[PDB]
């Protein structure tokens, strides 16, 4: 449709259905996942979110992004720091992995935040709305599999405490995305950047898959 929110959904249906077939994501999705694979996923998210939130901060007051700036409701860095401290220990920052696929993703986020700010919404959409939608099933799959102890940590990332209702926040976020002012060309590039975002994720999984199995 003409609403950016609906245009994004429709345009990424293909790459999303594709992602549901990426081995690593297939296995996780079907209950196949280990502590080592999970840790890798979490490390990935950490690096991705640090770069994403760094660029959102740089462009928070710009009209190309301000409407979708929800620091309190969406920030994920702090939750990932908590989780990684549990998964990798007190010196997690010194030992977490930083792979080519992770760097590739981070590189585009910075390129976008510094030279093509008008496209940052596409990356925020792909990450936030997605993680917000995959949250429940994933944390549940994690619990029922990882056989965690009873320390109450490691899964903070899957809970957005500052969002009372995910479905209601989704409406609000879509509405803010649709309030953004953009020319037909920018709008087109935003859609294409979203596809690029999915691809970065899909190829990140293909790497985590290659890495896990040796
Ligand atoms: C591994 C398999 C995956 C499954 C089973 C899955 C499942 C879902 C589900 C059930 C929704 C439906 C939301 C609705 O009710 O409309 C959704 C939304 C979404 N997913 Fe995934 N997903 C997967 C992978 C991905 C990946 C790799 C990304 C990108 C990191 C992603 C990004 C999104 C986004 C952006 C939405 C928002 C849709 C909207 O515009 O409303 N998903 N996903």
């Amino acid at each position: 449709p003409q609403d950016l929110s609906e245009a994004l959904k429709e345009a990424t249906k293909e790459v999303h259905t594709q992602a549901e077939n990426a081995e690593f994501m297939r296995n996780f999705q079907k209950g196949q996942v280990t502590r080592d694979g999970f840790k890798l996923v979490m490390a990935s998210l950490y690096h991705i979110y640090v770069a994403l939130e760094e660029e959102i901060e740089r462009n928070k007051e710009s009209p190309v992004f301000a409407p979708v700036y929800f620091p309190e409701e969406l920030h994920r860095k702090a939750a990932l720091e908590q989780d990684l401290a549990f998964w990798y220990g007190p010196r997690w920052q010194e030992v977490i992995p930083y792979t080519p696929a992770m760097q590739r993703y981070v590189k585009r986020l910075h390129e976008v935040g510094r030279t093509e700010p008008e496209l940052l919404v596409a990356h925020a959409y792909t990450r936030y709305l997605g993680d917000l939608s995959h949250g429940q099933v994933l944390k549940k799959i994690a619990q029922k599999a990882l056989d965690l102890p009873s320390s109450g940590e490691g899964l903070a990332f899957f809970t957005f405490p500052n969002i009372a209702s995910a479905t209601k926040f989704k409406q609000l976020y879509e509405s803010r995305m649709n309030s953004l002012e953009m020319t037909p060309a920018v709008r087109q590039r935003v859609i294409e950047e979203a596809k690029t975002a999915f691809l970065l994720n899909i190829q990140l999984f293909e790497e985590l898959q290659e890495l896990l199995t040796h």
